[PDB]
């Protein structure tokens, strides 16, 4: 049929959102118009990544569980059991997207599961779920369409972060090559006594601790500071702010 | 019926290479498969970057310059004018994939020109060759939703190779940190006196012509050879070799 | 008569001025030798001077930081040689091996009490210039991998971004405007966002507002712009 | 006495490049006659070389607990200490100490032995410095290495040294796909990148499999979250 037009968009939107970043609420929204139905992509821990809402059915239960962007321990392990997709499920079924939980009123609430992989492994599982139609093989070819996009995006986001949980430790050490003996000595002092991210520098409570310069401590900072590692502000009678995540946790290896 | 069928077999392969190649040999083969016509991607300046055949071609006109893995100059920029979905384009053209002198048994003999667009940014170009019929809503289908693959793809590439080429200088640069001066200058005579990638280090005079110690060139070159930027086999009378392609560049300074 | 008491002062400048070298080391000369003190490079360069008595002869007053040369001897001295050149002396010890120490003065000439103080400092001038270079080397060279590490984050967009960037500043600092290069190329200003920030948290730039006139950046790296300039 | 400057002068103006205070202990106790023990604050051996072998545990790294302890609080040059002679000389900004059974100490033989107890702090402090220098690196490298990756080798790497369970070892081909499920060209591009880097330096023995041998110290730390 004219399901080209909505594959078109499907692949407009992916044809510029290409490249960085991965956006999971305007991918869902545009899945939410062309599959014409709820979606909801659900990570391996039942953590919603995006959604999207066609059609909205007045649900205490239901709007609640989409709220935590969480859907319930239960039913998340449930989608492994899910392996092919599993298309036009009743609502009295194990994985409908519809507890109601007066289901009568719901003749026509459907659920259909895609299993979301990247090849190696079952990255997520995207949930479909709509009141007006049935899903046709026109509708499962747009669905699994995006749930291939999915899993390379999602896969992507794991890349991406093991680089960068790799990358920033990389240059918290190299601002560690720099300290001399003393200005690591100083260094440690200094956030042994703020004792967490934020804090104060009572500068002249250390540097009479172990007898070594203020002006050691200075430079200390500095070096800190010159690779993004922290950032110093002017503050009376010496405010620092710690911008890497890695650096008290590379630090505590006394 | 079922293009459903036509298109798991292409999802098959995407998520079951979303583990980092990328192959545009696997992926034209899929396309080949399943849009059952000649596929030909084309990178923007004429290459291709994958393909495979369907319909063996009997012209030596084609079969050298797929035999190059280059399109003509005059064919190339004549893609560029292409800015949508053009679908069955005769063989009387100056965009068919079939530039024949015998044109009288390709009356059926048709092309398709998908363009290949990321991020903006025009990425490659998509061909499609078939002698059967014309490409239907059926085959624009997988081939645009093709096209939008191999645009993210494209990206991904080039998005990993900065990865790498940064990636490799920062080692490179790393190693030199290393170094003291006496090191430093004698690398700097090393390959001043190797002129290249590889070969023979003497040092009988070229340590001491200038007068850098034998033992200092040990340590300068067993350093480098620590962060994988070089690699030395023995011999009676040293032999190198840069396994690094940035190296020589970032040394370049002085 | 003690020289322990002469050679222990002179000592417990420099355990305290260990690292972080000769502009303080050249001041400790002059108090425990009690001369004027000049240590030149091995080309000439002054790394570190201190005056005890200063004869304003002005055919030398050192702001050139670089003697009128070629001074070629210490080519030559390749030994102490005290008491060269009225009692206008000099003493002239030698670090060049693997700079030159030279000491001037009006009064006594050093005795034998003596150079080996001098050659005491000698020695160790000669492993702080070691030292300047290794941590220079060091330094300059890693500054070069942070810069591209933080280049190797960005995608493709986001580096045409900060190959615009940085081409509109034409210069170090200067005012950015987000609205326009976004439409220059047609490439969203989050992505602009995106990538100065990548570059502002390896500390290669700070980037803070001016509201909607635009957003100031500073560029906080020596060698960021330069390892920019290669395509 | 000037070439007695001059001793101690050529001695270490090298000086250089490398910290190798073993051949600076037998540059004090050459000329200094002595005995020479460069203790470090807490008690080891730093350095050492016997110019006067004793008919007399130094086999080794640390002192008596308790010794160390006195020589804590000699806070100042304090020679001649009897018990066979003792002198002890402070260092920082370690402890260096002398003994001998012939011409005394001499306030010269002092002198030489204060100004090298500088010099060995400035060396200490040095080698202190360019091995936190190393140490930040070698981690640098790692991590540089790991960033490489991405989601399936960083898993596969995980379970590679997982069961070498050590630093050397064989690895049998594709044994290793069944407990990841990805492809095993996977674990050929993760083994490359890493010793791309000089993390590992491995070598392929045909039908058996492939060998590998870390060659950086921090990798099997780092790699240790997860």
């Amino acid at each position: 049929m004219e399901l080209l037009a909505k594959t078109r968009k499907l692949n407009a939107l992916l044809q510029s959102a290409a490249g960085k970043p991965v956006n999971f609420r305007e991918m869902s929204d545009t899945m939410c118009e062309v599959i014409e139905a709820n979606v909801f992509v659900v990570s391996r821990r039942g953590k919603l990544l995006g959604y999207a809402i066609h059609q909205q059915i007045e649900n205490e239960r239901m709007k609640q569980m989409l709220a935590e962007r969480q859907f319930p321990e239960e039913y998340t392990q449930s989608l492994f059991n899910i392996t092919e997709t599993s298309s036009n499920l009743d609502v009295n079924s194990a994985y409908t997207a519809f507890p109601v939980e007066n289901r009568e009123l719901f003749g026509q609430g459907l659920t259909t599961i895609v299993p979301i992989v990247g090849g190696g492994e079952r990255l997520g599982t995207l949930v479909l779920a709509r009141l007006g139609q049935e899903f046709l093989d026109d509708d499962l070819i747009l669905a699994e369409y995006s749930s291939t996009v999915v899993g390379m995006e999602i896969l992507r986001e794991k890349a991406e972060e093991i680089e960068e949980e790799a990358r920033s430790k990389a240059v918290v050490q190299m601002a560690i090559s720099s300290l001399s003996y003393s200005e690591l000595e100083a260094i440690e002092h200094i956030f042994e006594e703020l004792n967490g991210t934020e804090g104060l520098l009572v500068a002249s409570k250390i540097a009479d601790r172990v007898g070594i310069t203020r002006s050691v401590i200075v430079n200390a900072l500095r070096k800190l500071e010159s690779a993004g590692v922290i950032e110093s502000r002017s503050l009376g009678m010496t405010y620092i702010k710690v911008l890497n995540d890695k650096f008290l946790q590379e630090l505590a290896k006394l």
